[PDB]
């Protein structure tokens, strides 16, 4: 049973600009979606500091990078707070309209297509990198989903009856063919030591087997 839904016009607007525009700083992603995991962990340790059950679905507070090279995937797994089903619908936890206006108001005063973050909308740089995202979420007010879109408009919300994470968020990253290189261990570790050095999580990135 999957659902699909229309962007709004300003997100659709925004992953054009994103998917569409020439920049070769495209390594920002990585900043952007750690920022993002770094900030759901936030939520869930300031909840769990009043109620401590919040975190009976997992103690560990971490971030993983997890390459693929057979499925040319790159994955982002937090043990944050998740999204409901209506976060993800939401655009996925965000004010996204009120962000994009910000942020390409700032375009027009000279600002690049780096500083999103800063208009809460980081998220949508993975299409800098991924042809296709991917995200798996479980809040401890909802049942697990994995939201899709290769942009084109569009995204789908489904039950996920896929591996159960317990809590938080996984953003699978189905790579572009020319954006392999952040797959590549040296790539992905030059790229955390750069933009992510003072993130207050860990961050684990996996080896594959060669």
């Amino acid at each position: 049973e999957v659902e699909t839904f229309a962007f709004q016009a300003e997100i659709a607007q925004l992953m054009s600009l994103i998917i569409n525009t020439f920049y070769s700083n495209k390594e920002i992603f990585l900043r952007e979606l750690i920022s993002n995991a770094s900030d759901a962990l936030d939520k869930i340790r300031y909840e769990s500091l009043t109620d401590p059950s919040k975190l009976d679905s997992g103690k560990e507070l971490h971030i993983n990078l997890i390459p693929n090279k057979q499925d040319r995937t790159l994955t982002i797994v937090d043990t944050g707070i998740g999204m409901t089903k209506a976060d993800l619908i939401n655009n996925l936890g965000t004010i996204a309209k009120s962000g994009t206006k910000a942020f390409m108001e700032a375009l027009q005063a000279g600002a690049d297509i780096s500083m999103i973050g800063q208009f809460g909308v980081g998220f949508y740089s993975a299409y800098l990198v991924a042809e296709k995202v991917t995200v798996i979420t479980k809040h401890n007010d909802d049942e697990q989903y994995a939201w899709e879109s290769s942009a084109g408009g569009s995204f789908t919300v489904r039950t996920d009856t896929g591996e159960p994470m317990g809590r938080g968020t996984k953003v699978i990253l189905h790579l572009k063919e020319d954006q392999t290189e952040y797959l590549e261990e040296r790539r992905i570790k030059e790229i955390v030591k750069k933009h992510s050095q003072f993130i207050g999580y860990p961050i684990t990135l996996f080896v594959e087997k060669e």
